[PDB]
């Protein structure tokens, strides 16, 4: 509990106390109850509660992922729950992720129905988000697993949950997803992948490092930026292990061609607007004024600008591309979004 309580911060004294209820009551259906490590079962739903809480989830839905094992690994409580934690807990922890009917949308234009289909809907992306949750957890812990199951699971990762991350948009779940499947199903492959990686990123790295201070004080120096700005992030490239070794195979690439030049980020998170749309004008005037710091630090290589805030990709891609000769004299890729932004 001490570990999980910091995490949830951000809810309010009696959202918290329902989660506390909800551990406590965790707790006690788990009593007792192993994991394949010789820990205690407790440790899986609070694990799994952490992911939630990093992810500022809904406090039905931090509660839900303590509880969402009392009614699959450890007895039926399924008019407990909604006695105790309400019907929207015990909605969630039983498993309703229906099917993805979105093309209904289009050919169905036409209310208290319509109020419904929110809450219907939002219910039924938090029930996915806690699986993802779980499945995720799992994966970290499966090392604790023999050598076939670790194989049949990965494969169903890869399958269902990292589809599933991607629909909802969640990136960095499906990112994390793809990543320890491939660990798991392809070794070899991974481990071949893994440290060719560790022997370029290494060199990269200390000029990787130079140029993220040197952007990340950049920003942290400009007033006018700072201003209409709630915080930025400035990394490197990502390093997507199963989207790199897939493109290997599509594109017959070698991986130095995808390493072929140094990259790094900027997420900006702007400070908040009253209205959506002088959101979206607050969104798009701070992507411009980085690339202008950007291009006043390093030197701009011609015609590399690539602006997908103006023309975003078919999958509504939007960022702001530039390659620059930054340290050493070198071309330096610099990619410039917001946190809404993919
Ligand atoms: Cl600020
Ligand atoms: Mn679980």
């Amino acid at each position: 509990w001490n570990r999980l309580e910091p995490a949830l911060a951000y809810l309010a004294p009696e959202e918290r106390a329902k989660v506390r209820e909800a551990y406590r009551f965790a707790e006690e259906a788990h009593r007792g109850q192993l994991r394949r490590s010789g820990e205690p079962y407790i440790t899986h739903p609070v694990a799994v509660a952490e992911i939630l809480a990093g992810l500022q989830m809904d406090a039905d839905t931090v509660a839900a992922g303590l509880l969402h094992d009392t009614l699959e690994d450890c007895g039926v409580a399924p008019e407990e729950l909604e006695r105790r934690f309400g019907p929207t807990v015990r909605r969630i922890v039983e498993g309703e992720t229906k099917v993805s009917k979105l093309y209904k949308l289009a050919n169905l234009e036409g209310a208290e129905d319509l109020r419904q289909m929110f809450i219907a809907m939002a219910e039924d992306v938090r029930i996915i988000i806690v699986k993802l949750a779980d499945r995720l957890h799992n994966l970290r812990t499966l090392e604790h697993m023999p050598p076939e199951k670790q194989k049949r699971i990965a494969q169903e990762t890869l399958e269902i949950y990292a589809p599933l991350a991607h629909r909802l948009g969640m990136g960095q779940l499906k990112w994390e997803l793809e990543d320890l499947s491939f660990r798991y199903l392809h070794p070899e492959a991974f481990a071949s992948l893994s440290a060719r990686i560790q022997a370029t990123q290494e060199a990269r790295e200390r000029l990787i490092q130079k140029a993220i201070h040197l952007l990340q004080e950049t920003l942290a120096r400009d007033e006018l930026l700072q201003s209409q700005l709630q915080g930025f992030e400035v990394t490197g490239r990502p390093k997507h292990l199963y989207s790199i070794w897939k493109k290997m195979e599509r594109e017959g690439k070698t991986l130095e061609q995808i390493y072929d030049l140094l990259a790094v980020r900027v997420i900006l998170d702007p400070k908040p607007a009253p209205t959506r749309e002088s959101q979206a004008l607050r969104e798009k005037q701070v992507c411009y004024h980085v690339l202008g710091l950007v291009h006043a630090l390093w030197q701009p290589i011609p015609g590399r600008v690539k602006d997908y805030i103006a023309v975003p990709k078919p999958n509504g891609y939007q960022s702001l591309h530039t390659t620059v000769i930054a340290l050493e004299g070198l071309p330096l890729e610099v990619q410039i979004r917001t946190r809404e932004m993919h």
